[PDB]
């Protein structure tokens, strides 16, 4: 498309993390818990619930591909010691990092969940 991006509204945040993830095949983690990210770029926000493994693999694949910071751990604590803000912030830092670094929201994830023009949820905001 061709439009002048005068509105560079950028908000990348992970508003919610809950236990409701899809249980995958034999994976390193098989986390049944999911973090629901929301990347807002150019005015469009897309709220996407992602299991840790997905970002784990995403980040590991592209770290070899493009500018990408520290990666997620394949061994995680049971999360009883801390709160989910730790998990939330860890991925949010990495995902927003690459987004700020070069390719913005990974086009590979775009291709992965078909995140183009991807919907959002009303319950992903505070007073908004």
């Amino acid at each position: 498309g061709h439009h002048h991006h005068h509105h560079l509204e950028l908000e990348v945040h992970i508003p919610s993390v809950g236990p409701e993830a899809e249980g995958p095949r034999q994976s390193p983690e098989k986390s049944h818990m999911v973090f629901r990210v929301e990347v807002l770029c150019s005015g469009r926000r897309h709220t996407v619930p992602r299991r840790y493994s997905e970002f784990h693999a995403l980040h590991k694949r592209i770290k070899k591909l493009y500018k990408v910071p520290d990666f997620p751990s394949k061994r995680l604590p049971n999360w009883r010691t801390r709160g989910l803000e730790q998990r939330r912030q860890g991925l949010e830092a990495y995902i927003q990092g690459i987004l700020y670094l070069n390719q913005e929201v990974p086009k590979e994830l775009l291709e992965f969940l078909r995140l183009r023009h991807f919907p959002t949820d009303p319950k992903a905001s505070n007073w908004g």
